[PDB]
């Protein structure tokens, strides 16, 4: 019983089913197989065509799926989509009446033509299912917990009625007991909220980041005008016909006015920030006493991109209302696409569940075999110096003592957004310098924002306020609160609150990462190190091998660890070895504006990335010629030759470039097709 | 007592307040003057920078009302706007939140911007006044009237709260009688209903063309499930939390496919265009029959942008609840900045009102003087010849009666959709073949397209049936039966259902174009002429000297008469003597993807407007050097040497650009002030 969940748009790679599709419309596309009730592969879609959260089809996530699954695709027993058909058929059938010229395809048929096209695979009608879109939430919340029933809340922007769903799980019984419509939205509501602070979809973590640094009284009257606690677990948001966003108006027309790009944060915004998040614990600390009392379980398990807010996990944690509570590690929708394979398996036939509870996220592809690994950081030669120490993790441990800021790279990535220990950037906890260095220079992002310890499960307790109930840590799923005593050791990974959403690490959720932060400890006293994900400004979490090497030149890293090698970038690396490739998104366009008098006006050249909220970048002229030569064999310093050589200012522009990831830059060839090691 | 009035968003000619603002953003954006309560000039910003329904700010409206009133900037007391000043304010906020590099700069700081830079005009703030939406509606539509107290009802998608507003006027005094909220809206499920038809904002007027060949029984019964009538006047509309729009989640589930761009007209999409007719039609005449017995009123003013709806109007007429019916030849939100300075004019002081019922439409500025006609035809010598008859009306009507379609250019144009002889395309309304043809080969548009009538005040109830209320119908606001011995006649504007959407002109709505079908008449036994508005599909209603040659040029019309000046084109026209000039929005475009194994794709070249649907077209590499030179004073044929000359593969491209207007092609030079 093999089963392949799928959630996302249909979008190929190079173009989307209507121009400029927004990104919101089914977002964050992922595959899942699941074997007999398990997990055995999941990776999301912008791990490997490095758009942040794509709507695009998740074809190379299905093949990753099923090589890591050793299946053709005609394995497959059934396919589960995230949301019923007729909804999902619904949207396409808008988006296509608002563009009049794409042809009428809808989901079946956009399915069943990625896969035929795109791996050969002949999919039978009988074996498409679709589901709920909570249905598919609530599955991979509580299927994974290990609980033998539970409360089951599941909290998004929408599913196709509700967005909200409170369900009771019961072995594999799911039974609903609640739901709340899609106007009372408080992924919507949060939503609404970030575009007032110059923000957008996929920031409303530096939103809930920020609130700490903000007064939740300056605001709470008026936010108290946008809600209301109702008796039963009911609440309202009250609307307005003036704009499609809960909370402008309102906030308009008292004076509040949203934020600029690159415009700081004013205290306004702080407590802007502040007074927003305690309205959404407030809420949802409503809807669960209630249900806490009605349904008298002891056990929670929280689903639903909402479920992403660390701060209200932590709430919910200390709350009383529960002994035990779960958040999967992929909440969001990736994760409601892994649901809906279980769905499918029990709508077709039974349906098994996962032996226990889930402690690894790393469930991603790998980085490929030692013997690959070594010839492919070959390639990488003329850029980088490669050692190969006897225990890697000794040597790394040392290193982090010593002050270095790591790339830790090993294995298969970690589902979901978090960095767990195989995608992550690793320094010294203590320092609260290590903030301002990492969460600027290396990176490149904003301060205000502290970073996430990982501690070992021995020393858990002795910095952190574990108590309340019992929640899991393996993914950063709650923020709790850093011990008093703790807090001056623990400098780079608390926050103004006192809080940190901390990642307990063992042997079981991880071996190798649970070595590295148990001998730091050893050696400084404080097994306590900071994790952040590998990535910078302008991609995902890194995927391949080049992936990793890429991210880690156009940073300023100072080692980076990948299965045992240690990297370090030479003295003055080779640019022109590199080899350029255009993204399918890559384009690359000369452009003349209206001039004075009515004239062909100003000359610019420019590269882009075709995408709704893709980047862009003007170019010199010689750039333009030379970009515009690419064939995907040459290298940059051959190409270069036809403008005069790769000069250090074309160079350096082409470095920029790569730092924004406007195309592929990489050794001829690649690692080849990823290693089977058992 | 001189009062601008305004309506539109506040975007610049080259850019939009946000990029790629969207074209429902505050459309239709026009500039009226009123004069001790008389309107005397009034014209679209989409006829100066010729772009439909433009949602860019009226600037150069604002300087040709001036010039057309003889007035200066510091001559006017006071300016309204046609929406309150809170809901626009919160409407450029949502977009600013969306946009987060825009500056936030609200509507008062931007028209007042707009004025200052764009007339050297410091308008003070005491003399902006910001005005509720269907208010401005009512007092356009009410005071052109000629009545002294009406029942007004205003429809369109909506106002600041409301989707539909009733009113009792009487002399100078709006009141209030009710209104029916933002998710009632008509106008909303008229456009809704659109795009399921491959149509989009502003092809309205399509759908309702479309709905007579179908048959409204097929989805009678589906568009039922949309909407409720309830007791005393009220009704409901039921929607739907899976999309913005209101129709088409039941229709997919019933399953009905949205047409294509480029696909025919299925007897399908017939029949929902019958059926949405139909069912606008229940609900307005079941608003207006409670409200016409609840008032008392026996005169209705309609307005708002669903009184553009001709065949609601004709039903209305024919309905007997009223005894007299008037809609305003801009019945919409260009209507509406008229009103909004009568609101304003209001609110400053006594409102004084026209002395008359409103007859034409002709509001806008000019083609130009005798003389600088005759020499701005004079630069157009290598394309064109030119007579100058005796007696042109009497000339054009010969050639009507010829079997010629011709280009009618005089005077000031008319304001609102509909050409009423002032900027019009004529011929001979009697055959069949007509209506196929210039459907064909000069408009370029759908076959099954009616084309409108005009006939003279003394013929008109020998060839319509305008029995039942007195309804105006200089401005072709109501659509007739056609007598049912008359449309073997009228082959060319009797539409599939026996009606026509008539214009009666008489000598005081238009004494020339009066002249013109009495003349005719008087050669062939039947005073009804084709009357369409005079532009192709790529451009609104043509303004100028230079806009109507360019558009006679690049349409198939016989012969051209203007300002009394026979123009034809010669049998070699030399384009290489125009000077090519971007307009504002031109961007030229040299573009590569991503090619076979991650490769620089090939070359492309594009010329694109730049507003939100824009068209744009493939060019040639030899032409998009061509382009790139343009300078705005070089002609055509001295830019073609550098790529080594105007070939006839450059020309025809050229004219290909030329005809759907992606630049300015004209002689060098200009007509000058007027
Ligand atoms: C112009 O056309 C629109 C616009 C809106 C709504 C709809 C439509 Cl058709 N109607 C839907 O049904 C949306 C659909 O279900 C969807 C994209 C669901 C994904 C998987 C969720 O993630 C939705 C969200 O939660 C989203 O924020 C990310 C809120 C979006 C609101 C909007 C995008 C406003
Ligand atoms: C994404 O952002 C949106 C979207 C909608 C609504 C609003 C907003 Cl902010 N909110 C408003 O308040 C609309 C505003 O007042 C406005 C543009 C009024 C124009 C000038 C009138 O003409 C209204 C119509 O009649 C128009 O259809 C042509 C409505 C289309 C529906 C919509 C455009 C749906
Ligand atoms: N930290 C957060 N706090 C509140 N809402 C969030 C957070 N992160 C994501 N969401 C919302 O979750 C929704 C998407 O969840 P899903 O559809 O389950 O992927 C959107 O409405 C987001 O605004
Ligand atoms: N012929 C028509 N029938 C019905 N509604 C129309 C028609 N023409 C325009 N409208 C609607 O009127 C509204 C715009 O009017 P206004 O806002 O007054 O310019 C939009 O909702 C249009 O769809
Ligand atoms: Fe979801
Ligand atoms: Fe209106």
């Amino acid at each position: 019983m093999l089963v392949l969940g799928l959630n996302g748009n249909f979008s190929a790679a190079d173009t989307d089913v209507v121009p400029q599709l927004g990104e919101v419309f089914f977002h964050d596309s992922a595959a899942s197989l699941i074997r007999d009730g398990e997990l055995v592969a999941a990776v999301e879609e912008e791990r490997l065509n490095r758009i942040k959260k794509t709507t695009k089809f998740p074809l190379n996530a299905v093949r990753e799926c099923l090589a890591l699954a050793g299946a053709r695709p005609e394995d497959v027993d059934a396919v589960g989509y995230y949301f019923p058909e007729n909804h999902i058929d619904t949207v396409l059938n808008h988006l296509y009446t608002e563009y009049p010229r794409a042809p009428l395809r809808y989901s079946r048929e956009l399915i069943r033509q990625r896969l035929k096209e795109g791996l050969g695979w002949d999919l039978p009608d009988e074996k498409l299912v679709y589901v709920p879109h909570h249905e598919a939430h609530a599955y991979s919340s509580y299927l994974h917990s290990g609980m033998d029933s539970a409360l089951v809340l599941v909290l998004d922007g929408r599913g196709e009625l509700h967005s909200g769903t409170v369900y009771r799980a019961e072995g594999t019984r799911l039974e609903k007991l609640a739901d709340y419509p899609v106007p009372k939205s408080l992924g919507g509501l949060y939503l609404n909220a970030t575009y007032l602070l110059g923000y957008g979809f996929g920031d409303e973590y530096k939103v809930m980041g920020l609130a700490p640094w903000g007064n939740p009284e300056t605001y709470r009257d008026t936010f108290a005008k946008l809600y209301t606690l109702q008796d039963n677990g009911e609440y309202e948001l009250h609307g307005n016909i003036m704009v499609p966003n809960l909370v402008s108006p309102l906030f308009y027309a008292e004076g509040f006015r949203p934020r600029r790009k690159g415009e700081p944060f004013t205290q306004a915004h702080r407590d802007f920030a502040a007074a927003l998040q305690e309205t959404v614990e407030k809420i949802v600390l409503h809807i669960l006493e209630y249900w806490a009392k009605t349904s008298g379980h002891s056990r929670l398990c929280f689903g639903g991109g909402v479920a992403h807010n660390s701060s209200l996990n932590g709430l919910i944690l200390k709350s009383g209302l529960f002994d035990e509570v779960f958040v999967h590690p992929a909440s969001h929708d990736a994760g409601a696409g892994e649901g809906a394979a279980y769905a499918a398996a029990a709508s077709l036939g039974t349906l098994e569940r996962p032996g226990k509870r889930l402690l690894s996220a790393s469930l991603g592809p790998a980085l490929g075999g030692r013997e690959q690994i070594r010839a492919r950081l070959a390639d990488w030669a003329p850029l980088i110096d490669v050692e190969f120490p006897d225990d890697a993790v000794e040597t790394a441990a040392g290193l982090l003592a010593e002050g270095q800021v790591l790339g830790w790279a090993y294995g298969r990535s970690e589902f979901g957004p978090r960095a767990l220990g195989h995608r992550s950037i690793v320094a010294d906890a203590r320092p609260e310098e290590n903030r301002t260095r990492i969460n600027a220079m290396v990176k490149k992002r904003e301060g205000f924002r502290p970073f996430a310890p990982v501690v070992t499960a021995e020393a858990a307790r002795d910095y952190f306020d574990l108590s309340g109930a019992d929640g899991n840590h393996e993914f950063m799923s709650f923020v709790v609160p850093v011990l008093p005593e703790r807090r001056t050791e623990l400098g780079a990974v608390t926050h103004v609150d006192g809080t940190a959403r901390v990642q307990v690490v063992s042997a079981e959720s991880g071996e190798r990462f649970h070595r590295l932060v148990r001998r730091f400890g050893e050696l400084t006293g404080t097994p306590v190190l900071l994790n952040t994900s590998f990535n910078n400004n302008a991609e995902p979490i890194v995927q391949s091998l080049d992936d990793v090497v890429t991210s880690f030149l156009t940073t300023d890293l100072d080692v980076l660890v990948v299965e045992d090698c240690l990297v370090r970038g030479k003295a003055s690396p080779d640019l022109g070895v590199l080899v350029p490739r255009f993204r399918p998104v890559t384009r690359l366009v000369e452009r003349r504006t209206a001039g004075p008098d009515a004239s062909a006006g100003a000359k610019t050249h420019e590269i882009h990335l075709d995408y709704d909220g893709g980047p862009s970048a003007k170019v010199s002229p010689e750039l333009y010629e030379l970009l515009g030569a690419v064939d995907g064999t040459t290298t940059l310093g051959d190409l270069a030759k036809t403008v005069g050589g790769l000069s250090d200012a074309l160079a350096t522009e082409v470095f920029a470039l790569w730092e924004q990831r406007f195309l592929t830059l990489a050794p001829a060839g690649d690692i080849g097709p990823l290693a089977d090691d058992g």
